């Protein structure tokens, strides 16, 4: 509450993670000298966190190493930078919000193929520019013209170390089409994926949805190969070859159903289209956004017409950006790509945000010196432009990522623009720091926006500022100190004149189009915006508090591995046995693992193995490698046709305990649990949660004042809670089969009735069956019975027996019947003679016979009020015939339908036979013991269908939360539809969520040489 | 609820540019040939491919396909003069980029809007195109290409070129999304429109098919072409399409600024959406559901209610299983819920045009654009009947295979566009109709002015004046502004050129480009303006052309002079016959009437007011507050056009007006300080009288000349220096006969002023002491234009400087000489060779030229604004006429105001014929 008081909690707490004098810590010294570690601070982050309500981020906590700045930070927060004086005001006009960069992909020269590559390249200083490889530009070598004339020109530059390589397989393409397909669209295709695994979203969630792709190109290289002989062309080249394709194809394997544009700006190209991915976001139109450039150097034609030119090309190759000795610039090929969203989607979404889009601006040159002449007043028009857009003002800009083209002519045009926008007004001592990354990478054509976005994205996420490189001196002709602009030559951290790293990248083509792009690091900010009954629950927390502390329980981690194909999933799972067994997979949580693998793309092949530690996981791993079956291994080779149907089972399903260890470690659980409870209390004036948390009721009659009502509500409140549960992780019924008791909550999850009106209905239900059996006792009563009768052969024995009735067909071969005692024995002691499986119920209940008559003006009187609605899911009505009802038709629980339910018969084994004609193979039972998985099983397999999907939710002497993960498992397997990331929740969003995933290995792609044999 | 959920303004279409097969270079010769249903599909001509019709197995193999399309008639002519590129780098353009110069151009002047007035501004361009033709032809033989087709065969210098030539600052970006890139362009440029960030949109796409490989292609893919080439949309012998070339642009304003600037728009788009495909059954199959959600986008955006279209512009591809797919969709979307007897009506362009990939939505947006403009429906060709798999009655639609009503089910017309790549992107614009709601949101004095009213209204009964119409020719070569001189009098001549008034002409002159040579012909009826035209073709010389070959380095100076300017009736004809003269008049009046306590307007509306002793009350007061009036009222009347001076220098009464005019001081300021030195020489003069009164003449002594003559006069002082030869002296009438008797004796020049006025000299010290009384309490402001300070000897004062027009500098002004030709020499020291003088009379045009002359400017421009004996309304537009030939700023649009919106504005502008181009062939050579 007060800084003295947080400084003493915060040497209390690092006193206790490290067992110190605990009063003489409290020194000047970092806590990284005090013993403790980055693994620590993430734990410290939360606990500070869940404590004052403030969220620290990495940077913030970093900057204030010591004790005394932390806790003058936690209180007062960051402080206030200095005001100043300005005669503009620079605050948006509009109302839009800022964009979040959530993921980042690389192709650049250097190998550089994942950002963590091009971060340590950038820090290092690393040259990428090298010398034309021996196998490159092999089709126009064998002529003597040709050749001599490339041996005259420069041909230095980034190049790519394996561009005919392409997995085809992966991406679905014959050989055929995959030769003709130019390299810029595998460059797209590749990116969107890698940029997609980035941002930890999965590819398969985006299916269907508004997602903007935006590539920018500027050249049709590949072209000019596939019409070296205009007979021997195949017309695959038409759509391998152009350039709508390049964003079309990413657009169609992804099914994208966003705007699919590529632009072509020459050297803005990347930055048109982020500029143009961004008003999309910002005026709907769009959920994510795609955006980059790609550029291949195929043919030597636009080199040698470059040099050709004269003056353009530089001698050695080196990029020095405003360097006292820049004599031109390098072509170079890659590609790269961002992962775009609205801030508020980023925030609810959970995703990390890498950098925040506060605005852009494009614009032209107009009549300068010549068309290829830069203009510096359509350039500081546009920079102007694009800090009014991002409502920042420019004096306050730390870095600037400029075009840096290293030309003796272009770069004092920049500098004279920057200092006359950028730098007007700054004092001498605060600068805006200079770069580029063309110095590192060279002149990416059509892709410039996009490395020099990721650079700035990677320095803004790692608060370090790389390096530029091959700068021996100012330049002569640029005035540094008068335009308050320096050169980052060496590796530097953030000025942060305005207390926030903002940064701006700029690009301009040869034709005359200008962009620039506004950057900043994403700020704290971004990420915020029953009496009886409780005393038993407050002793069974207690009591499971207890038993926790004398043994502490293993949670059970799903690990989900999928691919497109079964042998894909295996190297897969055998790549990431090999990394958990590694010390780096050792020294992470499984859940974080977990959690990692459930936002990866889930494939037509799906496994999961289900483990507690890590050596189980291992083993499962191992055992899913190969065909080896393995009890902790779910697997699939692929998706069943139809959806799932749920059984809503429960007769004879009670136990001593059911569902009270879940109540107590779910929430969900719990709420669905206190809303029915609360209904029945609302209806029937008691609470079942007493009855449930109480451990020494048997839901007998030795335990239970009306043991007839109390079982069937508990269970019915069971069955929805187990439902509503499943709904929340995005599992939902394509079909619903109900039974005797369970009609209510079928009626609910089919949507003809609302929970209160199924409560209503099986409180009314139990209650008048409850109250009918106490005055019918003696020799009025009605035993129930179990024989092997089928539905037809029943009929010739019922001839001996006229006041037998059938109850419900469970099974083909089997049926379940009511009637006298005397007379129902004796068809039993009939069924023995030819050794048949005969029991007698110890249940009085008697439903579905003559004892229920006189209950039926009792129940419609009760019943006269609900309101039936049109199903929305499919309906297998077991009251009238098993007869599948489509989603959509007329309400049909009406009273009638009830009273028709409570006094005839239940034909539950015709409506499983329909379902299984319909074509269902999975089958979902939710109730607390599976009982009526064994009469499914059994009319499935007499129906021609020996593998069926029989899934069981809770179940006797089982961990009720582990049954239910294996529940959802077995869905997901299958292909059903189940969102995996609900099973790994974020309890956190600054640096308490450093640790929440893991650095599990990529997915990998089996790349073929695919090219055009073309001679000259 | 269809209604828009974002606040977003419409877009107005105002310029329409066409290059279609079939001729079709004009939006009236395309809306001829969709009347008539006219097909432009043709058979390869001979001409084309040739480049590739020498090698057997290629030859060969171009016989085996269809290549029956729609071509263009001149694909290789190009004019390089008029876009100023040298021959070796006309011959590496892509046609794309010429026909896109084109197209801009001819859009420009479709929209009436001149493009020099654009040049500078925010003006976006989207331009769609597919494929780089060209460029195979350049890297035939890699060595012999040239660097050149570096930026000749570039994708982005399509728009980058539009931009760079014609000095657009907006965005500029060439999308490709292959058979929806026109469509996309458009809805780019719309989203930028409404996104600010651009006043003028340029959108658009082009096509060129230049060599056979795409063709031969689609040939060998098989089932795609035609086998006759023909388009049947929506036909039940849909069998393909085949492709065509050409181009098409829009230019696109915010319906608020459109109906702020007076422009005539055409039609108007409410809305429009973009999406793709997705994982459709192959990459090249389109999707249903994609185009059914496009639809319902784009009339969300819109928001319109689909059932209300009357007319949907579609895809149109003709073939047998995209068509079905279409109009699926449509019925989904657009005819779901319509009666039986309100179908949507269907038609395609393609079956007139073909397809044109890249150039379809450039098409079709301008035959809906003409549709709407022209309030009809043209007819669909290749139509034999109702396809099989089409149920059109189920899906509410209906193909119009003839001309046809707008049905306006919703009362307005409304239309859609569609466009579908075949890569599975997919666009939708919604458009509608002009409507009405578019185009809306001092008693002595007074009967002075109504007799003059009266009076005047009885003159013109009796003879009505003839008006005086400038007209504006102009090119960027004087041989061209010429030619189309003459061809503009030859049109003139012609029975249409008689039946058009000569105020329309000159308004569809005005809003042309006025390019770097100009040249005005000043007429009252066709004969005249016929004749001047004549003599313009010619280097002739005409006293009713005014003519120059390019403009000026510097600006204008404005001369405020005035001394002796004076007569009956000035500014009397002008006030009645100008509203801002007249307004700035009663301003001025006003302030003098809070200042002096009587009313300027009477003297000027009285007729027989001399201006002199026997007429007024107070002679020397009334005339300078009356010539300071005018002044006032003449400059801001220039300034109303479009006119402002690049320096002022002033003189010894027109020094208030020169502060007013370079920002020194207010225009209350300036009326106080000429009020109260008026007033004040006006009652000083009264008690001087008798001997102890000063006259001033003029003599032929220059500035140290007449030191040695001063030696025998020591009471004589300098006035003002007019010329370099011509001095202006005031003293003793005694002392001012003598050396005027002196000066005579070598046959000088020497004449007496007849005012007693007598300033700048001793006779004005008692009145300091009063001047600096009144006129403490003025705000001196620091210098918006150059001004040359006669006070400070003439010295040239940059603007933005410190004020300067303080108390002492008015004193100073008053009491000591002034320097009028030292500031003229310094002037035209400074580059300045226009001079334009604001006064009732031009008196001071002759010491300016005089000062000019000895300065080495022989060919000043010296223009002068009223005058004596002349009509001041034809004078001030001749005033003008000139500034606009010399390349000043000033906008000849003012001088053709519109007084109507609507229909009775549908007479404003005259079909005056069009921009001529000089085309010559420019090709690559090349062989295979
Ligand atoms: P430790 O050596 O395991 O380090 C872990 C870490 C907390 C530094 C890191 O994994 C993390 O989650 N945060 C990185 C923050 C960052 O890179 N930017 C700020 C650097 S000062």
């Amino acid at each position: 509450m007060t800084v003295n008081e947080m400084r003493e909690w915060l040497r209390n707490w690092v006193a206790n993670a490290t067992g110190q004098s605990a009063d003489a810590i409290d020194e000047s010294t970092p806590m990284v000298e005090l013993g403790l570690s980055s693994r620590d601070a993430v734990a410290m982050a939360s606990d500070i966190e869940d404590l004052t309500g403030v969220t620290l981020t990495a940077t913030v906590a970093f900057r204030h190493p010591t004790i005394e700045s932390l806790a003058t930070v936690i209180i007062e927060g960051e402080p206030e930078p200095e005001p100043y004086d300005e005669d503009e005001d620079w605050s948006r006009t509009r109302d839009v919000e800022d964009i979040a960069i959530v993921g980042v992909a690389t192709r650049f020269p250097g190998d550089l193929n994942t950002p963590d590559e091009m971060w340590e390249a950038l820090l290092e200083g690393k040259d990428c520019v090298t010398d034309l490889p021996e196998d490159r530009w092999t089709e126009f070598l064998d002529e003597p013209r040709i050749a001599e004339r490339v041996k005259k020109a420069r041909t230095r530059g980034g190049y790519l170390t394996d561009i005919k390589g392409f997995d085809s397989e992966f991406f679905a393409l014959s050989k055929m089409e995959a030769d003709n397909i130019d390299p810029q669209q595998r460059m797209a295709l590749e990116l969107t994926w890698e940029a997609l695994e980035h941002a930890r979203i999965p590819a398969s969630s985006l299916r269907g949805e508004s997602v903007g792709v935006y590539i920018g190109s500027s050249t049709n290289d590949y072209s000019f190969l596939a019409m070296s002989d205009p007979s021997i062309a195949h017309p695959y080249a038409i759509t391998g070859t152009a350039s709508s394709i390049i964003a079309n194809r990413v657009s169609y394997f992804y099914d994208f159903r966003g705007p699919s544009v590529a632009v072509d700006t020459a050297c803005s190209s990347s930055l048109v289209a982020t500029h143009q991915g961004v008003q999309a976001l910002r005026a709907g139109e769009a959920d994510v956004a795609i955006v980059g450039g790609v550029n291949a150097l195929v043919t030597p034609l636009v080199t040698v017409g470059f040099d050709e030119v004269g003056g353009v090309l530089a001698p050695d190759g080196r990029i020095k950006s405003f360097s006292s000795d820049a004599d031109g610039y390098a072509r170079s090929e890659g590609g790269g790509m961002l992962v775009l969203k609205r801030i508020s989607d980023a925030r609810r979404d959970g995703d990390q945000i890498l950098a925040v889009i506060a605005g852009s601006a494009v614009n032209h040159d107009g009549r300068s010196n010549g068309l290829l002449a830069p203009n510096p007043d359509a350039q500081a028009e546009v920079l102007r432009k694009a800090y009014k857009d991002a409502g920042i003002n420019p004096r306050d800009v730390d870095y600037i990522e400029a075009h840096g083209t290293g030309t003796i002519l272009g770069d004092p045009i920049e500098a004279d623009a920057l200092g006359r926008i950028v730098g007007k007004g700054r004092p001498a001592d605060k600068p805006a720091l200079l770069g580029a990354v063309k110095s590192n990478l060279g002149h990416l054509e059509s892709a410039a926006g996009a490395a020099s976005l990721a650079k700035m994205t990677l320095a803004l996420a790692n608060d370090k500022l790389p390096p530029s490189i091959n700068y021996a001196g100012p330049n002569p002709y640029i005035d540094f100190e008068k335009e308050r602009l320096k050169v980052n030559d060496t590796v530097s951290d953030w000025p942060r004149y305005s207390g926030k790293a903002i940064a701006g990248v700029s690009g301009f083509g040869f034709g005359g189009a200008n962009a620039h792009v506004v950057m900043r690091e994403v700020l704290a900010g971004d990420l915020v915006e029953t009496e009886a009954a409780q005393r038993l629950l407050e002793q069974a927390r207690e009591e499971l508090e207890a038993k926790e502390a004398e043994e502490p329980t293993k949670q059970l981690v799903p690990l989900a591995v999928s691919a497109f194909l079964t042998s894909r999933k295996r190297q897969a799972a055998a790549e990431l046995a090999d990394w958990i067994d590694s010390p780096e997979g050792r020294a992470s949580s499984l859940e974080s693992i977990g959690r990692s693998l459930s936002r990866r793309n889930h494939g037509r092949s799906r496994a999961v193995v289900l483990a507690h530690d890590h050596d189980e996981a291992i083993k499962g791993l191992r055992a899913l490698a190969e065909g080896k079956q393995h009890p902790s291994v779910l697997s699939a080779d692929g998706p069943v046709t139809n959806g799932p149907v749920w059984v809503l089972a429960g007769f004879g399903a009670q136990h001593r305990k059911m569902g009270k260890s879940l109540y107590l470690r779910n929430e969900v659980f719990a709420e669905w649990i206190n809303k029915v409870d609360a209904l029945i209390q609302d209806e029937r004036g008691y609470s079942i949660l007493e009855l449930i948390l109480d451990d020494n009721v048997d839901y007998t009659d030795a335990t239970c004042e009306y043991p007839i009502e109390v079982v069937q509500l508990v269970i019915f409140a069971i069955q929805i809670a187990l439902g509503e549960l499943l709904r929340h992780h995005g599992a939902k019924p394509a079909a619903v089969v109900g039974q005797s008791l369970g009609e209510a909550a079928a009626s609910y999850f089919a949507g003809g009735l609302s929970l209160a009106d199924a409560t209503r209905t099986i409180c009314s239900r139990s209650h008048l069956m409850g109250e009918g059996e106490a005055m019918l006792f003696g020799e009025y009563i009605r035993l129930m019975a179990l024989v092997e009768y089928s539905a037809d052969e029943i009929k010739t024995v019922f001839s001996d027996y006229p006041d037998l009735e059938v109850c419900v067909y469970a099974a083909p071969t089997q049926t379940v019947i009511g009637g006298p005692p005397d007379q129902v024995d004796a068809i039993i002691a009939r069924a023995e003679s030819e050794g048949k499986f005969a029991r007698k119920f110890q249940t009085k209940g008697a439903s579905h016979t003559q004892q229920m008559d006189p209950l039926l003006g009792e129940l419609a009187a009760e019943l006269q009020g609900i309101e039936p609605k049109p199903l929305t899911t499919g309906y297998f009505s077991t009251v009238h015939e098993g007869t599948f009802i489509r989603p959509g038709s007329a309400p049909i629980h009406d009273v009638d339908y009830w009273k028709k339910g409570l006094r005839h018969s239940v034909y539950f084994t015709q409506g499983i036979r329909n379902a299984v004609d319909n074509g269902h193979t999975t089958f979902l039972e939710l109730a607390p013991n599976p009982v009526a998985l064994m009469q499914v099983g059994l009319t499935t397999a007499s129906a021609g269908l020996h593998d069926a999907q029989l899934i069981a939710t809770l179940a006797r002497k089982q961990d009720e939360v582990e049954s239910m993960i294996s529940a959802m498992a077995q869905l997901y397997v299958h292909g059903h539809d189940l969102d995996f990331r609900t099973l790994f929740p974020r309890r956190s969003k600054g640096l308490a969520g450093a640790l929440d995933f893991a650095n599990i290995p990529p997915t990998r792609f089996k790349r073929k040489e695919h090219w055009l044999p073309a001679h000259f």
